[PDB]
DNA sequence: ATCGCGTTGCGCT
DNA sequence: TAGCGCAACGCGA
């Protein structure tokens, strides 16, 4: 799984759909160990982003921050057309708030996101299309 | 109607 | 501890 910092707005299409269905997956997470009793402070949660081992864990107490992107994530998928099924942001409300934080990412975190993003398009850039066409090669 | 491709970590046995 | 398969799907060829 795997969640940007990215602009949603810049995000090559087959990178947009795989947020789309992945992001959520994080929610899921959450809400099962919610379901085992576990807290927030029984996990490893990182101090800062990091990309891999870690990396949803490090999201665990910023579902707001992936709720609202979720939001975002949304809005671009109609914007391109993409006949999506959930078209409704998930009801987060029944998690304890000491998950549900906000998440600021620093200028430095971001960048590293950006990075995973550009080197995966470039391991099939004429593959990778932006609004249906191949910008990327 | 079909097939490849997009992520990859983490939960559970 | 180690290994295994799960987890918001829809598009282009």
């Amino acid at each position: 799984t795997r969640i940007n910092l990215t602009l949603v707005s810049e995000l090559a299409d087959q990178h947009l759909m795989a947020e789309y269905r992945q992001l959520p997956r994080v929610f899921g997470a959450v809400r099962k160990h919610v379901a085992n009793g576990k807290r927030v402070r029984d996990f490893k949660i990182s101090p800062t982003f990091i990309l891999g081992a870690g990396h949803v864990t490090f999201f665990y107490d910023k579902l707001e921050f992936l709720r609202k992107r979720q939001i975002e994530l949304i809005a671009e998928c109609l914007k391109r057309g993409f006949n999506i099924k959930d078209t409704t942001v998930q009801d987060i409300s029944d998690i304890p708030q000491e998950f549900r934080g906000d998440y600021i990412p620093h200028e430095a975190s971001i960048a590293i996101s950006q990075a995973r993003l550009d080197e995966k398009i470039a391991q099939r850039p004429t593959w990778y299309k932006y609004y249906g066409k191949a910008i990327y090669a």
